[PDB]
């Protein structure tokens, strides 16, 4: 009754007060459910940008609050847990960039999207699990410097042919630590299901996966393959995600993954942030100008 009282208090509050509420893929299904969009990272920041609405409640982790406040500056973004955060974008640092451009000037910074604002700030360009392939193919040079994320790295080296120098190191996602063994028993209890893992995943599991792709990937590949089942690597909020734009179809998790940061909001701290209008990311202006810059020049890529 509780979570009634709180969804209906929710929605009250946000039509109320002129709120968009944003959540990303990994939250609870329940601020799924209340969510005007769910998305990747990026993908709800270019949502933002075409709405109406000037006040946003996002619901992820702190670097991708940031990043719709960098491509939407002029709106009130706040969310419901201020300490909500990525371990693995935070173990890149300003100095660990600034030594690998000295090391090797020629090589471009990208850097995936799961990145703190101030790395941003130092970035050539960056890029998501789904462009990454394509952004590095376009760039001029035949080597790279790329972070925080070591497998996502070393996926796009074998697919460019390019040489990816990977920061920090052993830079990687705990979430999408699966074993391989994982899917060799999956094989044997569903041998028609498809596998489909993200590029974070260690080597030995994408290479014995049917599809390696980002979230975003994910949620395309029924519409091109009819498979019943897809078992799914990927953080455990996907298969509500999932589930619910395609009812006809079995999602299996590959092994229960959770992503703690992510659940760190909850319906009470959301109605609280809706409550209390708390708590609104701000960067600096100087921090948004420059961190825009890469993130142009992704977008000018992309063609
Ligand atoms: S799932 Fe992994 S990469 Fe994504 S926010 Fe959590 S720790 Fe960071
Ligand atoms: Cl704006
Ligand atoms: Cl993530």
């Amino acid at each position: 009754h509780h979570h009634h009282h709180m969804v209906d208090e929710i929605l009250k509050l946000k039509k109320e007060k002129g709120y968009i509420i944003l959540a990303h893929n990994y939250q609870i299904p329940e601020l799924q459910d209340i969510a005007d969009f769910v998305g990747d990272s990026l993908q709800l920041a270019r949502k933002a940008m075409e709405l109406s609405e000037k006040k946003i409640l996002f619901l992820g982790v702190d670097f991708m609050a940031e990043l719709v406040k960098i491509l939407n500056p002029d709106k009130k973004v706040i969310v419901p847990d201020r300490s909500a955060t990525c371990p693995m974008a935070n173990r890149l640092t300003p100095e660990i960039i600034r030594e690998y451009r000295e090391k090797f000037p020629d090589a471009p910074v990208v850097l995936f999207v799961n990145s703190t604002s101030e790395c941003k700030t130092l970035a050539d360009v960056i890029c998501t699990s789904a462009n990454a392939v394509e952004v590095v193919k376009k760039l001029d040079s035949s080597v790279v410097i790329f972070g925080p994320d070591r497998n996502l790295g070393e996926y796009v080296a074998e697919k460019t042919g390019k040489k990816v120098i990977t920061i920090p190191e052993n830079g990687h996602c705990p979430v999408h630590q699966f074993n391989a063994e994982s899917i060799d028993a999956v094989r044997k209890k569903y041998p028609d299901a498809k596998v489909i893992v993200h590029p974070e995943c260690p080597k030995p599991v994408r290479d014995k996966a049917d599809y390696v792709g980002s979230t975003g990937q994910m949620e395309k590949i029924p519409e091109r393959d009819p498979s019943r089942i897809f078992v799914i690597g990927t953080e455990i909020g996907m298969i509500h995600k999932l589930k619910k734009k395609f009812p006809d179809r079995e999602f299996v998790p590959l092994e229960m993954a959770v992503c703690v940061n992510m659940k760190k909001n909850t319906l009470e701290n959301t109605l609280h942030a809706l409550q209390t209008e708390s708590f609104e990311v701000i960067l600096p202006k100087e921090v948004i100008e420059k961190a825009k810059k890469p993130i142009l020049r992704m977008f000018e890529l992309m063609g």
